[PDB]
């Protein structure tokens, strides 16, 4: 009935402000799945305690691609191109009764730029007829950026990715009856996860591939949903190859309705996980200066602004539950007291989804390293289950994010 809605640099929500309080929890429609692949129970517990701590929004993997790599879910949606798994896609219809219920919404990716769900890589392997080669095991970084980004040039893996979106938007909820275009439990379509143009040597016309990938597949989505908000999924500059104007330019058009950035001032070396007293103070120079460059691209734009994707690693990058989150909870205070003061001064600032959220999740791993059967987590397959992800016991990182959720909140 209600969708959330845009005007001007804020959302809305029956005609009143919408502020975005999540998280980053890729797996939730797996865990809605009805067979050995789900946990129901826990699914709907999860969404009982981040209720509760004021998260009223979902970053989700609406679907993945199989993968013979070790750094990648199993099983997969989509068992080579058009094989869906029904029986895993009754986990997402699942997700958004279980969603709704609660009032919550969630942001639906289709696609991802990285390995962990195959992705844009394991698309050109299927057309190619070669293996996908795991970044995590080959360690070139610069040569696997190229080969995911080779996805927009590829007339084939344009038509099975559009094929797939689809295959989802146009579905029916085989739960509720509910058609997906009529659902305004879903929030937004997004059209990957952190989609890049490539990597540090993308030259000129790959630039204007990749924004003009971004304007047609969203015009696509609006051709099968003129009502439902879409969203890049990018980082912002970052995920522009440090070209700002090529955020501007594929995010000009009307059919992205507002705007995204992540940040990783771990992964983009600004910050030490080895040595965080030494350099959180220039980390943290760099993350506010990232923060004010996409808050002044959105009012140039005049489009909410999201930190949909942004974490930091535990103290001294242990993954063990107990280790203490001082670096990450001091992190997370500044990013929250800098957009609530961005969103008081009528910024463009529109709210955020920590990545990720661990919840009851569990590892026994020693290695802390998903193997096919071990409970789903924030932290993906290709990172440590306890890198990033928040666990229900990380009391002080909750405590915060139930402050500013709440603070948040118009």
């Amino acid at each position: 009935e209600h969708f959330v809605r845009v005007n001007g640099g804020h959302f809305e929500l029956q005609g009143k402000p919408y502020v975005i309080t999540g998280v980053n929890m890729w797996y939730a429609a797996y865990l809605g799945a009805p067979n050995e692949v789900g946990d129901r129970d826990r699914l709907a517990k999860e969404l009982d305690n981040l209720k509760a701590i004021g998260v009223n929004n979902l970053r989700v993997l609406a679907v993945s691609e199989k993968s013979e790599i070790n750094s990648a879910v199993k099983p997969a949606v989509t068992n080579g191109f058009g094989n869906y798994d029904e029986t895993l896609l009754q986990g997402l219809d699942y997700l958004l009764v279980e969603l709704a219920k609660r009032d919550m919404t969630v942001v639906l990716y289709f696609n991802n730029f990285w390995q962990w769900s195959g992705g844009m890589t394991q698309y050109m392997a299927w057309i190619e007829g070669e293996p996908v080669q795991d970044p995590n095991v080959t360690n070139e970084w610069e040569a696997f950026m190229a080969k995911s980004a080779s996805f927009y040039r590829s007339e084939k893996a344009q038509q099975e990715y559009r094929k797939t979106l689809e295959k989802i938007i146009t579905r029916v909820n085989s739960i509720n009856g509910k058609a997906y275009v009529d659902d305004a439990t879903i929030m937004s379509w997004q059209l990957a996860n952190e989609p890049r143009p490539g990597n540090s040597q993308t030259t000129a016309e790959e630039k204007q591939i990749y924004i003009d990938w971004v304007h047609a597949a969203a015009a696509y989505i609006k051709t099968l949903d003129a009502h439902h908000l879409v969203s890049s999924g990018s980082e912002g500059e970052m995920g522009s190859v440090n070209d700002m104007q090529v955020f501007i330019d594929a995010h000009a058009t009307p059919d992205i309705d507002y705007l995204t950035y992540h940040m990783w001032i771990r992964n983009w070396s600004w910050f030490d996980k080895t040595k965080p007293a030494e350099t959180w103070p220039s980390a943290w120079e760099k993350a506010q200066n990232y923060m004010r460059a996409h808050i002044d691209v959105a009012k140039q734009l005049n489009k909410p602004l999201v930190l949909e994707e942004f974490g930091l690693d535990r103290d001294m990058g242990s993954y063990a539950m107990d280790s203490t989150t001082e670096y990450r909870d001091n992190y997370f205070r500044g990013v929250f007291e800098l957009m609530l003061a961005s969103l008081e001064q009528g910024e463009p600032s529109a709210g955020y989804n920590i990545w990720a959220w661990n919840g009851y999740g569990r590892t026994t791993r020693a290695n802390y390293w998903w193997q096919e059967g071990d409970d789903f987590m924030g932290d993906p397959p290709q990172e440590e289950q306890g890198m990033y992800g928040v666990f229900d016991t990380d009391t002080s990182t909750i405590a915060i994010m139930k402050e500013f959720n709440a603070r948040f909140q118009p």
